[PDB]
């Protein structure tokens, strides 16, 4: 009954970052190296792009209204009828050539959202350059943790006291102890290991049965875990080896929508993957996902 289908040919370098918005029916995500915001509506099949002056590697709903995203080393706030891209706040400012990557917002309205060195080719860096932030609602910003690798994939337990997190070049998922009034954590410690075959972890989402979902970069595949064991529920491959992230959708979120990348591919790997830098959709998972959180500044 898993279905997993090609819904969106337009070929972008990098997918990442796939959010639902219930409100329009529509998915928004960016391109990373492309420079776009894009808004995906399902119902019309139409997709608008904001064009922005550096790398943009996540976008968020705004609850007051719009968008905000992070572009370069920019916490920044998006109106989408102008199209007019302001900054709410900066970080690393000390760091020759870093950005951004995964962010998400938490169950109290805070963006959080990690950075890394910018790469010469996927996972060729400089170590350790990274840190994870978050924006709080007074656009005031916290820092939790340097020497991080890649910042990616994170999501928060449905009980909101456990925040998951990925630094891709660990290949582990890790959780931390989390405190919902104050943003805060602590005790970090192991949740799965990632295998061989399973290649870098990427992106990353819960479910409404509080198992977590992780594409695969290299994997071409998604995986479901329980973090409670440290055992791996499930596998779903896809067509495309550089899945980058995954999200819920759809009618009560019963749809998974995967992003995936075709930068990094040579020749031959491009005529493998047809479909590589195209948006999947996954159905009969046989279990939602939650709806996303709107940063509350
Ligand atoms: O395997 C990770 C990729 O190399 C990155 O460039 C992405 O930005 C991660 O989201
Ligand atoms: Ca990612």
């Amino acid at each position: 009954s898993i279905k997993v289908e090609c819904v969106l040919r337009e070929n972008y370098r990098c997918g990442e970052s796939p959010v639902w918005e219930e409100a329009s029916q529509s998915l928004l995500f960016v391109d990373i190296p492309s420079k776009i915001i894009c808004r995906w509506d399902t119902v019309s099949n139409q997709v608008q792009r904001v064009a922005v002056d550096a790398p943009v590697s996540s976008v968020a709903l705004r609850q007051l209204g719009g968008y905000v995203a992070t572009i370069g080393t920019k916490f920044c706030a998006l109106n989408w009828e102008n199209q007019s891209v302001f900054v709410l706040a900066m970080v690393d400012e000390d760091k020759k050539n870093n950005r951004f990557n995964d962010g998400k917002v938490d169950p109290a309205g805070r963006y959080f959202a990690g950075t890394m060195a910018e790469e010469t080719a996927p996972a060729v860096l400089e170590r350790h350059q990274g840190s994870l932030y978050s924006l709080f609602p007074d656009h005031s910003v916290k820092k939790y943790f340097d020497q991080v690798d890649i910042s990616n994939g994170l999501d928060w337990s449905l009980d909101h006291k456990i925040f998951y997190y990925i630094d891709s070049l660990s290949y582990t998922v890790d959780a931390f102890d989390y405190d919902l009034q104050t943003g805060q954590i602590s005790n970090r410690r192991i949740v799965y290991k990632m295998e061989k075959d399973e290649q870098i972890p990427d992106g990353m989402c819960i479910d409404a049965e509080g198992k977590l979902w992780v594409a695969c970069y290299n994997g071409g595949r998604v995986i479901r875990l329980d973090p409670e064991t440290g055992k791996r529920l499930q596998t779903v491959k896809l067509p495309v080896d550089k899945t980058t992230s995954c999200c819920f959708g759809g009618k009560d979120y019963s749809e998974m929508y995967v992003t995936c990348a075709r930068d990094g591919l040579n020749a031959e790997g491009l005529l493998r993957q047809p479909d590589a830098g195209n948006i999947f959709k996954i159905t009969g998972l046989g279990v939602k996902g939650i709806a996303p959180y709107s940063y509350a500044g």
